[PDB]
């Protein structure tokens, strides 16, 4: 069952064996992935998070981010540790109480402390639309049509060297899959469909690192949503999905009753499908209970290309139709050396006092804010352009902005910008050497918003900056509850930190 919009959520340690290998984990709701949190557009969510963690090897503190929800007026509930809150300590709880006006689509939630989400704290978050403009395109849309793609590691995250090329041991589809080495025939996930029906498949990357080449043998996929943003219908036979992205696609159950492989090939780790790695099963009602015998093509003739996507609504692009045609045009210098990433010459290391608390305490320009050189102020009610030229090692890097979605004016692997009708989204691959992926948005949401690569190992190695949007209005826009004001004193006391 789905939970929410008002619910408790307990965070616990437990052993799990999703690929046949047992290891301890950090779990929401006792499962991997965690339960789906759901509601309708405009609802009040009150997710009271109970930190019941006791195993220090995966950190006993926690903090949860609601990925892609704008948090307008509730910046304190966004979740990134040391940006909008101090962590919740073990044996305590915290009510994330926020609203979702003007958003409907497919989201997710995850730990936003260190690399803790890799250790298991990740799950879907769906905001349904009772008047969805795409409703007539399918018959079924429920918890059974969510498809999660996850990387899974046998080594615990706090034992992964910082700045290393860290590689997974299994791909998990809906929580199950097989290990790349020492492969055992452990159970595969089954997605069941009825011949003739149409399904809104909500494809969610909960990855800590790899991108996946996702396809379904014999089937094609009609994209209708991108990171929460309704799209024009785009039919493809493969989707390359980067960490933290989401798509909804219509699956027409229009092939002969039978079993079909669902494939998710990561860019690192095990290549191919030997032994049923990187796989799940699409089963039609009435089919024999047996593995598929289907083949992938050698090449995919209609892969997703990001410039083919266009919004369903007339969203346009803010600003003027040329590079630098914005009120505040930025170009970030994104670099890697010696195990650490940097943005504009500064490697991110979380501050002792959360950025939001520094601003509420009176620090009111970005040079007064810590970490020094890691906070850029943005002016209010202004068009912002951010160019993100690629080349730093470890690519392709999926950059994500909190508090906002954005127009993708220039996409990976294509030098031509689009100032007319590009897709809007919240996490974007910045591509390869020589690319100049560029995003635009308008500043109508005061608060400190993290900008970072969503490969969690890269964030941990410093690939982040904070946009302090409309510092002067942050305090009046974001009144804080007493329980939020209590977090930093409790955390600092528990960890013997002075501030
Ligand atoms: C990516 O595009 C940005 C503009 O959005 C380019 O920025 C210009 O860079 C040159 C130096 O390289 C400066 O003289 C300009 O002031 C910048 N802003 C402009 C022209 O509007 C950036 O060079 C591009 N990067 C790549 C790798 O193509
Ligand atoms: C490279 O990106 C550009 C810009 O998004 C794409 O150009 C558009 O192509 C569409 C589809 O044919 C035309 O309707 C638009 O007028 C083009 N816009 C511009 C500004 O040129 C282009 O198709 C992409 N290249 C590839 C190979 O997909
Ligand atoms: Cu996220
Ligand atoms: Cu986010
Ligand atoms: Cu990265
Ligand atoms: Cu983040
Ligand atoms: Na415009």
């Amino acid at each position: 069952a789905q939970i929410g919009p008002v619910t408790d959520l307990h965070i616990t340690n437990a052993n799990i064996s999703p690929d046949g290998f047992s290891r301890p984990a950090v779990l929401a709701g006792g499962t991997f992935p965690g339960p789906t949190i759901a509601g309708n557009t405009g609802d009040n969510f009150q997710i009271t998070v109970f930190n019941d963690l006791t195993d220090p090897s995966m950190l006993t503190d926690t903090s949860i981010h609601w990925h892609g929800l704008f948090q307008k007026g509730t910046n304190w509930a966004d979740g990134p540790a040391f940006v909008t809150q101090c962590p919740i300590i073990t044996g305590q709880s915290f009510d994330y109480n926020f609203n979702v006006p003007g958003q409907a689509g497919t989201f997710w939630y995850h730990s936003h402390l260190s690399t803790q989400y890799c250790d298991g704290l990740r799950g879907p978050f769906v905001v349904y639309d009772p008047n969805d403009p795409n409703a007539s395109l399918y018959d079924v849309d429920d918890d059974t049509t969510i498809i999660t793609l996850a990387d899974w590691y046998h080594t615990l995250a706090q034992q992964e060297p910082i700045g290393a090329a860290i590689t997974a041991d299994a791909t998990l589809i809906n929580g199950l899959g097989r290990s790349f080495t020492n492969t055992t025939a452990s159970p595969l996930s089954v997605i069941t469909v009825q011949s003739g029906k149409r399904y809104r498949m909500r494809l969610v990357s909960i990855s800590c690192d790899p991108n996946y080449l996702f396809s379904i043998d014999g089937h094609d996929m009609t994209i209708i949503e991108v990171d929460g943003v309704n799209s024009q219908q785009l039919t493809v036979d493969q989707i390359q999905i980067f960490a933290a992205q989401r798509y909804s696609f219509v699956l027409n159950a229009n092939q002969p009753v039978g079993n079909y492989w669902i494939r998710a090939q990561p860019n690192s780790g095990g290549q191919g499908f030997d032994g049923g790695i990187n796989s799940a099963i699409l089963r039609y009602e009435g089919a024999t209970v047996e593995d598929p015998t289907t083949t992938a093509p050698t090449t995919f003739s209609n892969p997703l290309v990001e410039t083919d996507l266009h919004p369903l609504a007339d969203l346009g692009v803010p600003g003027q139709p040329f590079r630098g045609g914005a009120d505040d045009p930025l170009v970030l210098n994104l670099a890697f050396a010696n195990g650490r990433f940097s943005i504009d010459g500064v490697s991110f290391v979380p501050p002792t006092v959360p950025v939001l608390l520094q601003i509420l305490s009176g620090a009111q320009n970005a040079q007064d804010l810590l970490p020094a050189g890691s906070v850029i102020s943005l002016p209010s009610n202004s068009v912002i352009e951010v160019a993100l030229p690629a080349g730093a090692a470890g690519g392709p890097h999926p950059f994500h902005l909190h508090g906002h979605n954005f127009a993708v004016v220039q996409s990976a692997n294509n030098a031509t910008p689009n100032y007319v009708n590009p897709i809007w989204r919240d996490t974007v691959s910045i591509g390869g050497t020589g690319d100049n992926v560029t995003i635009r948005f308008t500043t109508n949401n005061p608060g400190p918003w993290f900008l970072h690569c969503h490969i969690d190992w890269h964030l941990e190695a410093g690939f982040a900056i904070v946009f302090a949007e409309d510092i002067p209005d942050t305090a009046s826009a974001n009144p804080v509850p007493q329980a939020w004001s209590d977090l930093c004193p409790a955390y600092d006391q528990a960890h013997n930190i002075s501030t």
